[PDB]
């Protein structure tokens, strides 16, 4: 099911994890 729908659908939630994962260092 979101083995390739949910992977552009929730891609902006990705982002926003990565975001806060790398917060491009101290």
């Amino acid at each position: 099911s979101e083995y390739a729908s949910k992977v552009d659908e929730y891609v902006g939630e990705v982002e926003n994890d990565l975001q806060k994962s790398k917060v491009a260092v101290s």
